[PDB]
């Protein structure tokens, strides 16, 4: 995440950090004590989740670990053009819930009326390098039209975008699969964006949630 800031310790308990051949790959979303959200993308082999954690480089009490049973990534997803960019994540241990390990509720309603915006996650800084306390970051839903123009021709319905017009605050590499949190609910997911990472101009693309539900629900009661 870059422009951001450090989050409150006590305010992203459904943040999840996945990993793959021991190293930081991507964040997550915990919607369900069995079940994690994240980008379809972020499909690698023997996947481990760690759920309440705030710094990944200190072991904390908080913390609890669990590998990957099931991967369920969405079937209309197309890699190339990122469409579709939705993946759920059945642990082998249910989350051991407490005030740093909560679900966070979906977004159900496309057509959502205005709220407050934000991001978080542990992909590289402003400085370039890997953080180990979660960053933060305000950010604004950016207008349909308004993204069409940035990046022609490669928005579909199936995605949101975000943004900041004062500093460019925006999600960038190793924030894949983390969460985009409008109105404390789940709004969209990481998914691409401009590389160098800053959304002034070229917003952030993110998975329009609100259009999977019944995938998701279908695929947790199966
Ligand atoms: N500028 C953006 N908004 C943005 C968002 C996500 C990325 N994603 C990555 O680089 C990927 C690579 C594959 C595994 N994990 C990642 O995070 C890039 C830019």
């Amino acid at each position: 995440l870059v422009h951001g800031g450090p989050c409150d310790k006590t305010s992203h308990p459904y943040q999840a950090a996945l990993y793959t051949s021991g190293h930081l790959l991507c964040g997550g979303v915990l919607i369900h004590p069995l079940w994690v959200l994240t980008a379809a993308h972020c499909k690698k082999p023997n996947l481990q989740v760690f759920l309440g954690k705030h710094n990944l480089g200190q072991q904390e009490s908080s913390q609890e670990q669990s590998s990957v049973v099931r991967a369920v990534i969405h079937p209309d997803y197309d890699a190339a053009s990122h469409d579709q960019d939705i993946m759920l994540l059945r642990l082998a241990r249910p989350a051991k819930l407490s005030e740093l390990i909560q679900p966070l509720p979906l977004e159900r309603d496309c057509s959502a009326q205005t709220t407050s915006c934000h991001i978080l996650g542990w992909g590289k800084t402003a400085d370039g390098d890997f953080p180990d306390t979660i960053q933060c970051a305000y950010i604004h839903l950016v207008s349909r039209e308004e993204c069409e123009h940035a990046y022609p021709g490669q928005i579909t319905q199936n995605m949101l975008c975000a943004g900041d017009e004062k500093y460019g605050k925006d999600s960038c590499q190793g924030d894949s699969g983390g969460p985009l949190v409008c109105g404390d609910h789940l709004r969209g997911l990481v998914s691409w964006g401009n590389i160098p990472c800053g959304s002034k101009e070229k917003p952030g693309v993110y998975t329009n949630v609100c259009r999977y539900t019944n995938w998701i629900q279908k695929t947790i009661q199966a």
